[PDB]
Protein backbone atom coordinates (compact mmCIF):
# COMPACT_ATOMS: atom_id res chain seq x y z
CA UNK A 1 0.00 0.00 0.00
CA UNK A 2 1.29 3.44 -0.99
CA UNK A 3 1.83 6.11 1.69
CA UNK A 4 0.79 3.86 4.62
CA UNK A 5 1.69 6.49 7.25
CA UNK A 6 -0.72 8.94 5.52
CA UNK A 7 1.85 11.72 5.10
CA UNK A 8 0.99 14.88 3.20
CA UNK A 9 2.64 14.54 -0.20
CA UNK A 10 4.01 17.40 -2.32
CA UNK A 11 3.97 17.19 -6.11
CA UNK A 12 5.97 19.02 -8.78
CA UNK A 13 4.24 18.32 -12.10
CA UNK A 14 6.01 19.22 -15.32
CA UNK A 15 4.22 21.51 -17.75
CA UNK A 16 3.34 18.41 -19.81
CA UNK A 17 1.91 16.68 -16.73
CA UNK A 18 -0.07 19.86 -15.93
CA UNK A 19 -2.22 19.58 -19.06
CA UNK A 20 -4.63 16.85 -17.99
CA UNK A 21 -6.14 17.66 -14.61
CA UNK A 22 -8.09 14.42 -14.09
CA UNK A 23 -5.08 12.31 -15.07
CA UNK A 24 -2.83 14.05 -12.56
CA UNK A 25 -5.31 13.68 -9.69
CA UNK A 26 -5.46 9.97 -10.51
CA UNK A 27 -1.65 9.85 -10.60
CA UNK A 28 -1.41 11.47 -7.15
CA UNK A 29 -3.80 8.86 -5.78
CA UNK A 30 -1.78 6.04 -7.39
CA UNK A 31 1.07 7.27 -5.16
CA UNK A 32 -1.17 7.24 -2.08
CA UNK A 33 -1.65 11.00 -1.78
CA UNK A 34 -5.31 10.73 -0.77
CA UNK A 35 -4.44 8.74 2.36
CA UNK A 36 -3.28 12.00 3.99
CA UNK A 37 -6.51 13.83 3.18
CA UNK A 38 -4.51 16.71 1.71
CA UNK A 39 -1.81 17.18 -0.96
CA UNK A 40 0.24 20.14 -2.14
CA UNK A 41 0.82 20.75 -5.85
CA UNK A 42 3.50 23.21 -6.92
CA UNK A 43 2.80 24.35 -10.51
CA UNK A 44 5.54 24.16 -13.14
CA UNK A 45 7.71 27.27 -13.37
CA UNK A 46 6.28 28.10 -16.81
CA UNK A 47 2.73 28.40 -15.47
CA UNK A 48 0.82 31.38 -14.13
CA UNK A 49 -2.73 31.97 -12.98
CA UNK A 50 -2.91 35.48 -14.45
CA UNK A 51 -0.56 38.26 -15.48
CA UNK A 52 -0.77 40.53 -12.43
CA UNK A 53 -2.84 41.13 -9.29
CA UNK A 54 -2.49 44.93 -9.59
CA UNK A 55 -6.15 45.52 -10.45
CA UNK A 56 -8.18 43.58 -7.88
CA UNK A 57 -8.86 46.35 -5.34
CA UNK A 58 -12.37 47.10 -6.64
CA UNK A 59 -13.73 43.61 -6.00
CA UNK A 60 -16.52 43.91 -3.42
CA UNK A 61 -16.69 41.88 -0.23
CA UNK A 62 -20.44 42.28 0.22
CA UNK A 63 -20.57 40.60 3.62
CA UNK A 64 -17.28 40.51 5.51
CA UNK A 65 -17.47 38.13 8.48
CA UNK A 66 -16.08 38.90 11.93
CA UNK A 67 -15.03 35.60 13.49
CA UNK A 68 -15.85 35.75 17.19
CA UNK A 69 -14.51 32.91 19.39
CA UNK A 70 -15.91 31.22 22.48
CA UNK A 71 -14.24 28.61 24.65
CA UNK A 72 -10.61 27.97 25.54
CA UNK A 73 -7.43 28.58 23.55
CA UNK A 74 -7.21 25.04 22.19
CA UNK A 75 -10.92 24.12 22.07
CA UNK A 76 -13.29 26.80 20.84
CA UNK A 77 -16.11 27.61 18.49
CA UNK A 78 -16.47 30.69 16.32
CA UNK A 79 -19.53 32.45 15.04
CA UNK A 80 -19.68 34.83 12.12
CA UNK A 81 -20.90 38.36 12.71
CA UNK A 82 -21.86 40.16 9.49
CA UNK A 83 -20.13 43.48 8.84
CA UNK A 84 -20.76 46.28 6.34
CA UNK A 85 -19.55 45.80 2.77
CA UNK A 86 -16.05 46.86 1.77
CA UNK A 87 -13.83 46.63 -1.29
CA UNK A 88 -10.75 44.41 -1.40
CA UNK A 89 -8.65 47.60 -1.27
CA UNK A 90 -10.39 48.65 1.93
CA UNK A 91 -10.09 45.13 3.34
CA UNK A 92 -6.36 44.99 2.59
CA UNK A 93 -5.87 48.29 4.40
CA UNK A 94 -7.82 46.94 7.38
CA UNK A 95 -5.78 43.71 7.40
CA UNK A 96 -2.58 45.76 7.54
CA UNK A 97 -3.76 48.09 10.32
CA UNK A 98 -2.18 47.90 13.76
CA UNK A 99 -5.31 46.20 15.16
CA UNK A 100 -5.28 43.33 12.67
CA UNK A 101 -1.77 42.98 11.23
CA UNK A 102 0.46 39.93 11.65
CA UNK A 103 2.68 40.31 14.73
CA UNK A 104 6.48 40.17 14.62
CA UNK A 105 7.57 36.52 14.50
CA UNK A 106 10.65 34.39 13.86
CA UNK A 107 9.26 31.79 11.45
CA UNK A 108 6.10 29.80 10.58
CA UNK A 109 6.42 27.72 13.78
CA UNK A 110 6.61 30.82 15.98
CA UNK A 111 3.56 32.26 14.24
CA UNK A 112 1.71 28.95 14.71
CA UNK A 113 2.46 29.08 18.45
CA UNK A 114 1.14 32.65 18.62
CA UNK A 115 -2.00 31.70 16.69
CA UNK A 116 -3.04 28.92 19.08
CA UNK A 117 -2.04 30.88 22.16
CA UNK A 118 -3.89 34.08 21.23
CA UNK A 119 -6.54 33.42 18.55
CA UNK A 120 -9.54 33.46 20.86
CA UNK A 121 -8.72 36.94 22.23
CA UNK A 122 -9.20 38.59 18.83
CA UNK A 123 -11.94 38.67 16.21
CA UNK A 124 -10.45 38.87 12.72
CA UNK A 125 -12.58 39.70 9.68
CA UNK A 126 -12.80 37.24 6.74
CA UNK A 127 -14.07 37.85 3.20
CA UNK A 128 -15.26 34.32 2.51
CA UNK A 129 -17.39 32.49 -0.04
CA UNK A 130 -17.35 35.23 -2.68
CA UNK A 131 -18.50 33.80 -6.01
CA UNK A 132 -15.90 34.62 -8.65
CA UNK A 133 -12.51 33.76 -10.15
CA UNK A 134 -9.11 35.40 -10.56
CA UNK A 135 -7.86 32.95 -13.19
CA UNK A 136 -7.23 34.55 -16.57
CA UNK A 137 -9.68 33.08 -19.10
CA UNK A 138 -6.66 32.21 -21.26
CA UNK A 139 -5.05 30.11 -18.52
CA UNK A 140 -5.63 26.62 -19.90
CA UNK A 141 -4.10 24.48 -17.15
CA UNK A 142 -5.55 24.06 -13.65
CA UNK A 143 -7.99 26.92 -14.15
CA UNK A 144 -10.42 26.44 -11.27
CA UNK A 145 -13.25 28.05 -13.26
CA UNK A 146 -12.84 25.60 -16.16
CA UNK A 147 -13.02 22.23 -14.38
CA UNK A 148 -15.36 19.40 -15.32
CA UNK A 149 -18.51 19.77 -13.23
CA UNK A 150 -19.65 17.47 -10.44
CA UNK A 151 -23.02 17.19 -12.18
CA UNK A 152 -21.32 15.92 -15.34
CA UNK A 153 -19.19 13.53 -13.29
CA UNK A 154 -22.29 12.06 -11.64
CA UNK A 155 -23.93 11.75 -15.05
CA UNK A 156 -20.86 10.06 -16.58
CA UNK A 157 -20.59 7.58 -13.71
CA UNK A 158 -24.21 6.85 -12.88
CA UNK A 159 -26.06 7.81 -16.06
CA UNK A 160 -28.41 10.29 -14.42
CA UNK A 161 -28.66 13.87 -15.62
CA UNK A 162 -29.17 16.40 -12.82
CA UNK A 163 -29.69 20.12 -12.34
CA UNK A 164 -27.08 22.27 -10.63
CA UNK A 165 -23.91 24.22 -11.20
CA UNK A 166 -20.70 24.69 -9.29
CA UNK A 167 -18.40 27.64 -9.63
CA UNK A 168 -15.37 28.87 -7.71
CA UNK A 169 -15.27 31.03 -4.60
CA UNK A 170 -12.78 33.67 -3.52
CA UNK A 171 -11.51 34.05 0.04
CA UNK A 172 -9.83 37.22 1.29
CA UNK A 173 -8.09 36.59 4.60
CA UNK A 174 -6.09 38.35 7.27
CA UNK A 175 -4.01 37.29 10.28
CA UNK A 176 -5.89 34.76 12.48
CA UNK A 177 -8.79 34.27 10.10
CA UNK A 178 -9.80 30.69 10.65
CA UNK A 179 -11.40 27.78 8.88
CA UNK A 180 -13.04 25.33 11.25
CA UNK A 181 -12.71 21.52 11.18
CA UNK A 182 -14.77 20.13 8.30
CA UNK A 183 -15.00 17.83 5.34
CA UNK A 184 -16.50 19.13 2.10
CA UNK A 185 -20.21 19.04 1.26
CA UNK A 186 -21.10 15.44 0.36
CA UNK A 187 -17.45 14.61 1.21
CA UNK A 188 -16.36 16.01 -2.16
CA UNK A 189 -12.80 16.92 -3.09
CA UNK A 190 -11.74 20.52 -2.93
CA UNK A 191 -8.94 22.37 -4.65
CA UNK A 192 -7.56 25.63 -3.31
CA UNK A 193 -5.18 28.02 -5.05
CA UNK A 194 -3.44 30.72 -3.00
CA UNK A 195 -3.35 33.61 -5.49
CA UNK A 196 -1.62 36.29 -3.48
CA UNK A 197 -0.26 37.33 -0.10
CA UNK A 198 0.66 35.65 3.14
CA UNK A 199 0.54 31.89 3.79
CA UNK A 200 -2.24 29.59 4.92
CA UNK A 201 -1.51 26.81 7.46
CA UNK A 202 -3.53 23.59 7.14
CA UNK A 203 -4.24 20.73 9.54
CA UNK A 204 -5.69 17.47 8.21
CA UNK A 205 -6.88 14.08 9.52
CA UNK A 206 -6.43 11.04 7.24
CA UNK A 207 -9.81 9.98 5.81
CA UNK A 208 -9.35 6.49 7.26
CA UNK A 209 -9.28 8.09 10.73
CA UNK A 210 -11.98 10.72 10.33
CA UNK A 211 -14.30 9.00 12.79
CA UNK A 212 -11.65 9.41 15.50
CA UNK A 213 -11.85 13.16 15.05
CA UNK A 214 -15.65 12.98 15.13
CA UNK A 215 -15.60 11.05 18.41
CA UNK A 216 -13.27 13.59 20.02
CA UNK A 217 -15.40 16.47 18.74
CA UNK A 218 -18.49 14.91 20.33
CA UNK A 219 -16.61 14.75 23.64
CA UNK A 220 -15.27 18.31 23.40
CA UNK A 221 -18.49 19.98 22.19
CA UNK A 222 -21.12 17.95 24.04
CA UNK A 223 -24.04 20.38 23.70
CA UNK A 224 -23.41 20.80 19.98
CA UNK A 225 -23.27 17.04 19.56
CA UNK A 226 -26.65 16.58 21.26
CA UNK A 227 -28.12 19.20 18.92
CA UNK A 228 -26.95 17.59 15.69
CA UNK A 229 -25.53 14.19 14.71
CA UNK A 230 -23.28 15.89 12.16
CA UNK A 231 -22.50 19.20 13.84
CA UNK A 232 -19.02 19.52 12.29
CA UNK A 233 -21.03 20.30 9.12
CA UNK A 234 -21.79 23.63 10.83
CA UNK A 235 -18.11 24.51 10.34
CA UNK A 236 -17.65 26.32 13.65
CA UNK A 237 -15.45 24.03 15.81
CA UNK A 238 -11.70 24.38 16.37
CA UNK A 239 -9.37 21.94 18.12
CA UNK A 240 -5.64 22.71 18.39
CA UNK A 241 -2.82 20.38 17.36
CA UNK A 242 -1.83 20.14 21.03
CA UNK A 243 -5.28 18.88 21.99
CA UNK A 244 -5.32 16.48 19.03
CA UNK A 245 -1.96 15.07 20.13
CA UNK A 246 -3.13 14.77 23.75
CA UNK A 247 -6.04 12.67 22.52
CA UNK A 248 -4.06 10.51 20.11
CA UNK A 249 -5.79 11.80 16.97
CA UNK A 250 -3.72 11.17 13.86
CA UNK A 251 -3.15 14.36 11.87
CA UNK A 252 -0.65 16.29 9.79
CA UNK A 253 0.09 19.94 9.09
CA UNK A 254 1.53 21.95 6.23
CA UNK A 255 1.81 25.59 5.21
CA UNK A 256 0.62 26.69 1.76
CA UNK A 257 2.33 29.70 0.16
CA UNK A 258 1.27 32.00 -2.67
CA UNK A 259 1.36 30.26 -6.04
CA UNK A 260 0.61 26.79 -4.62
CA UNK A 261 -2.41 24.49 -4.94
CA UNK A 262 -3.81 22.31 -2.18
CA UNK A 263 -6.20 19.43 -2.85
CA UNK A 264 -8.36 17.96 -0.11
CA UNK A 265 -9.59 14.44 -0.67
CA UNK A 266 -12.99 12.89 0.14
CA UNK A 267 -13.67 12.74 3.89
CA UNK A 268 -10.36 14.43 4.73
CA UNK A 269 -11.15 16.65 7.74
CA UNK A 270 -9.23 19.91 7.61
CA UNK A 271 -8.88 23.21 9.46
CA UNK A 272 -6.44 26.09 9.44
CA UNK A 273 -5.63 29.76 9.55
CA UNK A 274 -4.21 32.63 7.48
CA UNK A 275 -0.91 34.30 8.32
CA UNK A 276 -1.85 37.77 7.06
CA UNK A 277 -3.58 39.44 4.11
CA UNK A 278 -4.15 36.96 1.31
CA UNK A 279 -6.50 35.79 -1.40
CA UNK A 280 -7.39 32.20 -2.21
CA UNK A 281 -9.72 30.63 -4.75
CA UNK A 282 -11.37 27.26 -4.17
CA UNK A 283 -13.93 24.93 -5.68
CA UNK A 284 -15.31 21.45 -5.04
CA UNK A 285 -14.84 18.70 -7.61
CA UNK A 286 -15.43 14.99 -8.05
CA UNK A 287 -13.79 11.94 -9.59
CA UNK A 288 -15.12 8.40 -10.04
CA UNK A 289 -13.58 7.46 -6.66
CA UNK A 290 -15.71 10.11 -4.95
CA UNK A 291 -19.04 8.42 -5.69
CA UNK A 292 -18.78 5.88 -2.85
CA UNK A 293 -17.90 8.66 -0.40
CA UNK A 294 -20.85 10.74 -1.58
CA UNK A 295 -23.16 7.78 -0.92
CA UNK A 296 -21.91 7.50 2.66
CA UNK A 297 -21.54 11.17 3.58
CA UNK A 298 -23.10 12.29 6.85
CA UNK A 299 -25.65 15.04 6.70
CA UNK A 300 -26.79 17.87 8.90
CA UNK A 301 -30.58 17.95 9.11
CA UNK A 302 -30.89 20.22 12.18
CA UNK A 303 -31.06 23.24 9.91
CA UNK A 304 -27.77 24.90 10.83
CA UNK A 305 -25.59 23.77 7.90
CA UNK A 306 -27.80 25.20 5.11
CA UNK A 307 -25.96 24.56 1.84
CA UNK A 308 -25.98 25.22 -1.90
CA UNK A 309 -28.79 24.52 -4.35
CA UNK A 310 -26.68 21.89 -6.08
CA UNK A 311 -26.44 19.66 -3.04
CA UNK A 312 -30.13 18.77 -3.42
CA UNK A 313 -29.52 16.55 -6.42
CA UNK A 314 -26.51 14.88 -4.80
CA UNK A 315 -28.57 13.84 -1.75
CA UNK A 316 -31.61 13.00 -3.90
CA UNK A 317 -29.72 10.59 -6.16
CA UNK A 318 -26.97 9.21 -3.89
CA UNK A 319 -28.89 9.15 -0.59
CA UNK A 320 -32.61 8.77 -1.41
CA UNK A 321 -33.46 7.36 2.07
CA UNK A 322 -32.01 10.47 3.72
CA UNK A 323 -33.43 12.94 1.23
CA UNK A 324 -36.80 13.73 2.84
CA UNK A 325 -35.30 14.34 6.30
CA UNK A 326 -32.42 16.37 4.88
CA UNK A 327 -34.73 18.52 2.76
CA UNK A 328 -36.85 19.26 5.83
CA UNK A 329 -33.68 20.68 7.36
CA UNK A 330 -33.25 22.86 4.27
CA UNK A 331 -36.70 24.35 4.79
O1 LIG B 1 -9.33 28.68 2.66
C1 LIG B 1 -10.27 28.56 3.48
O2 LIG B 1 -10.64 29.45 4.27
C2 LIG B 1 -11.03 27.26 3.51
N1 LIG B 1 -10.74 26.40 2.38
C3 LIG B 1 -11.15 25.13 2.37
O3 LIG B 1 -11.68 24.60 3.35
C4 LIG B 1 -10.96 24.34 1.15
O4 LIG B 1 -10.34 24.83 0.17
O5 LIG B 1 -11.46 23.20 1.14
MG1 LIG C 1 -10.84 45.45 -9.05
NI1 LIG D 1 -12.63 22.82 2.87
ZN1 LIG E 1 -26.78 20.37 12.16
Amino acid sequence: AQNPNCNIMIFHPTKEEFNDFDKYIAYMESQGAHRAGLAKIIPPKEWKARETYDNISEILIATPLQQVASGRAGVFTQYHKKKKAMTVGEYRHLANSKKYQTPPHQNFEDLERKYWKNRIYNSPIYGADISGSLFDENTKQWNLGHLGTIQDLLEKECGVVIEGVNTPYLYFGMWKTTFAWHTEDMDLYSINYLHLGEPKTWYVVPPEHGQRLERLARELFPGSSRGCGAFLRHKVALISPTVLKENGIPFNRITQEAGEFMVTFPYGYHAGFNHGFNCAEAINFATPRWIDYGKMASQCSCGEARVTFSMDAFVRILQPERYDLWKRGQD
